[PDB]
């Protein structure tokens, strides 16, 4: 990406390329009937999000993007992709959907063969992590699939966020500090900053769903994924609270209803309640940035996490 | 088991006891809902066979049935319902389907997740091998996903068995002589022999599934599969081999044609051509077993393939 500091933008960005460079090696690993699955599948590329934040996280360490921090920004990028997979099959909850469905199966499941490839060269601390850290996104996963039984909605949400997002940017910002031989509490809030800014992105994203225009709104609605804001306002002792909850019970569908409910969340709290809590978590994100020693570095990741604020208020 | 030594049935036995143990502490660890999922597709359990052979197999080290033999065990049976998991959810190839479906590819993953941690505890090695491994039993589930292409079927055949069930016997054999601290070339005679012992096991089902006739034949041909003994059917130069090639490519379906398939077969020799390629594989098994030093285990071992091969034939 572009920051203040033009020398870390090209260090970074040459690390990034590294990245690229051993993330398509494995992709396009094994038998070529395998390999052709995966690159026809192959997302067509990302933001490459997590592994910058684990380059960035790894600027803190003796050995800033040595050649196991790229290799662990790999391991990151690829679970992220294998979880897309089985997510996406998923998604779709005849036989040329059903071959479809082994395909992006097993393709996911190739992919964290690779992973694990990588990491027997990366150390059993990054193995242990790393199983905690897919068993919980295997978790947020498994939880948003089956509901929030009879929970607080807006706990069960959290808690979805937390555990399908929050934890893989955390481990990015783990890995890449600890490969890079940082300091323990460096170590320790970089993961939890990743953490914080995985909370901060899809509130944010959930939010601009839902109150935004143009770059249309209430996707989630439709889905009838009820995120942070309708989840406050539907919690209101008002008129608005009232027929929002009499109102998102029943048929989900008429663009008419939709708008309606829309215009409902504009007069409500939902909004500026949802932002609080992004404040909430800007605040845990600036403590944890307080454990780190003050460096373009940090600002950049700062920077991060207000531009990304900024984008739903101030 | 039970094999001629009372004093090996007694001490295999009671490390079974042991896996069994930690597989459940794995199977039902996690959120509630999650382990609510696993237990509910819990397989009903099975017979154990390849973390018997991964305690047979650490037999021939310093350590016999140690506490890591048991935990590696406990990873090659983790990833052996891991993938029946997604095999199954590929064998379905509306809403209330696709979200079983979502259900088993997650539970699959947990698994993974669960498996991985262990590993973590048993060293890099361990976790290279087990991403080799993994890598080849994914392999074979695409391999048989995507057919023989323009490649010759028997090859196919031969490669997806191999893959999708010779090398994760292999692996137990691999990890039990392993972590028991056996020798290097008492490891590889092991991993050797769980190979070819993969290989008998399922060319045997097959001949099976089509010559023998109560404990109906004919599952695999049905489902359109044909394995061994009716592709060397269909490769000879004769009346029965020209007529099993005018039916195999129509409709299959009604019970009449299958029946009569069914009887051409047995007038074929693909039988015996079958047959003999288990009689190489057990030359193979046998020639492993030579490396190995004799004792009860190392019978206990030949017996185990030698009643299999019985089963069709001596
Ligand atoms: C593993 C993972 C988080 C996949 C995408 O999740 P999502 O459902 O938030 O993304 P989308 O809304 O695009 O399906
Ligand atoms: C991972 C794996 C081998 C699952 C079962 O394979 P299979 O198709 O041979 O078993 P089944 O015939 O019972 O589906
Ligand atoms: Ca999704
Ligand atoms: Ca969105
Ligand atoms: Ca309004
Ligand atoms: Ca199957
Ligand atoms: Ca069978
Ligand atoms: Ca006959």
């Amino acid at each position: 990406v572009e920051f203040g500091d033009p020398e870390l933008t090209a260090r970074i960005n040459d690390a990034m390329v590294q990245v690229e460079e051993l993330l398509h090696t494995e992709l396009s690993s094994g038998e070529d009937f395998l390999v052709d699955i995966v690159m026809h599948l192959t997302r067509a590329g990302g933001k490459r999000f997590r592994p910058m934040f684990a380059l960035l996280a790894s600027e803190f360490g003796e050995k800033p993007l040595s050649e196991n921090v790229i290799k662990a920004a790999v391991v990151v990028e690829i679970t992220h992709l294998a979880t897309l997979y089985h997510d996406d099959v998923m998604d779709e909850a005849s036989a040329n959907a059903r071959w479809d469905n082994s395909v992006a199966i097993l393709a996911g499941d190739i992919l964290l063969a690779h992973a694990s490839g990588l990491m027997s060269q990366l150390g059993t601390d990054t193995v242990a992590h790393f199983a905690e850290t897919f068993g919980e996104l295997v978790t947020g996963q498994m939880r948003e699939t089956v509901g929030p039984r009879d929970t607080d909605p807006i706990e069960h949400y959290t808690n979805v966020i937390r555990e399908k997002t929050g934890v893989l940017i955390a481990s990015a910002g783990y890995l890449g500090a600890m490969h890079a031989g940082a300091a323990p509490e460096h170590i320790d809030a970089l993961k939890n900053f990743g953490a914080a800014v995985g909370m901060i992105f899809q509130i944010v994203d959930d939010i601009i769903d839902i109150f935004s225009e143009t770059h249309t709104p209430g996707t989630d609605l439709r889905e009838g994924v009820f995120t942070l804001p309708v989840l406050y306002a539907l919690r209101e002792d008002t008129p608005v609270g009232a027929e929002l909850r009499d109102i998102l019970t029943g048929p989900l569908e008429d663009d008419e209803t939709v708008n309606h409910v829309l215009e409902l969340l504009s007069q409500s709290g939902g909004r500026q309640a949802a932002l609080d809590e992004v404040y909430r978590y800007m605040d845990i994100a600036n403590a944890e940035l307080d454990r780190l020693p003050d460096s373009t570095v940090k600002e950049a990741l700062r920077n991060l996490a207000t531009f990304t604020v900024k984008r739903v208020g101030e």
